[PDB]
């Protein structure tokens, strides 16, 4: 693959500011993850500058990126959480450590979002987001000029299907209609929010706000995530894509 | 000091199930803290048994106890957070790590309380506590038969006075009337909640619920905490006290 050329195709196809088509020797998930994670860290290091407000998220890919981060002597940087929290899982989300590592690399301390990912009732979610203290955190998430995230998939094993937040109807709807999530907000193959009812009781950065950011950075790859990435990029939620060449070719071939 | 006799005085004076008066060679805060932390971990190890629900909290003493924890082959144990979260501080609270270390030592995974310590409005706090998912976490906190905490003080330094949660009037009230906090709930020298108005918009285990537990364990010491410990014990919020022999003598002397 001509990574430059292949990046150009993606930039044209989805209207990206930048598409970084990273060499990975093989197409298996772990290798792709290792290479994108390393590339991600360097990019963040190159890109982050005095005064930036950096919105981050949590998940296995994000954690690996965080671990790879190298210290950078920058000032006035804030690092804020964009994704809500869960109350229990058998696997550690490493959410705290992830934002800690990011914060430390940029000479600041985490701005946490101390809320659950979902409320049972949208009226409660709305009054929580209007809490004077919470609103400031959400506002910092909007002000963020860099946002860093991966996409999740809609497999049976997905975390968010396994936490009691959704009844039979809701899980079936998401499995049928959604291709993935950004920060726990589920979208379809055209980038549309699948269920406004569900999304209206979910906490985290609003997907439409991502489109406004100077750099909205999606790091993702693996055949498992092709539909998800396509949906996210069709919805135009990222302007910078970090992706390996196997996945990048899979996206073009349709 | 005769530790056993001095423990007996404390058990009678405050009506404690157990008073563990721990030897520390000096009245130095750090030294007291190191010895109490170690004794704490040992006690927790001895005490925790198959099927216990353990309520923990976060802070520097708690973090230290968690670090000293040794693995225990126990089963069916749940470990749950009793103390709400903050959104930022310049010092890491180690809240995540603290509850992780406790959970791992007891062969389980943390049950987080993904909420802020304070809401601006009590009607919002109440609606959040009644959220179906949140209510289960609070219920687990109530069901907990072991609770582990220290007391905080009311000095100008105190975290909770520096986070925007309280206006001038409220900070002055707590400074004048409170002697300390347990899990961010402020009480006076007689153990009474200082401000029901503030307390009604604060998240975390309710102090009155601590009195019902099989073991409500207070680890605390240092001349800085004499008034705080006295208030907490006068309110009878702990039935097990882990304290060094300097502080313990200071309590008897009034």
């Amino acid at each position: 693959e001509d990574l430059d050329a292949l990046g150009s195709i993606l930039e044209e196809k989805y209207g990206l500011l930048e598409a970084h088509v990273v060499f990975s020797p093989t197409p298996d998930y772990a290798g792709i993850t290792h290479d994108l994670s390393r590339y991600g860290a360097e990019y963040m290091h190159e890109t982050v500058k005095d005064g930036d407000i950096v919105g981050v998220s949590w998940g296995t890919t994000m954690y690996q990126i965080a671990q790879n981060m190298q210290p950078k002597q920058v000032k006035g940087v804030e690092v804020v959480q964009l994704k809500g929290g869960i109350s229990h899982s058998r696997v550690n989300t490493y959410s705290a450590e992830t934002i800690q590592l990011f914060a430390e690399a940029f000479q600041t301390m985490p701005r946490y979002l101390p809320l659950p990912v979902v409320f049972d009732n949208a009226d409660v979610k709305r009054m929580v987001e209007k809490d004077r203290h919470i609103e400031r955190i959400i506002e910092m998430g909007k002000q963020a000029n860099i946002a860093l995230f991966t996409v999740g998939t809609v497999r049976d094993e997905a975390l968010l299907f396994r936490l009691g937040y959704f009844n039979e109807e809701e899980k079936a709807l998401l499995k049928k209609q959604a291709v993935g999530d950004i920060c726990s907000r589920f979208f379809d193959a055209k980038g549309n929010i699948c269920s406004s009812a569900i999304n209206d009781r979910t906490i985290g950065v609003e997907l439409q706000d991502l489109r406004l950011k100077e750099r909205s950075i999606l790091v993702a790859g693996g055949s498992r995530k092709v539909s998800s990435i396509h949906g996210a990029l069709t919805g135009k939620y990222a302007n910078v894509l970090i992706i390996d060449q196997h996945t990048a070719r899979a996206l073009v071939n349709d």
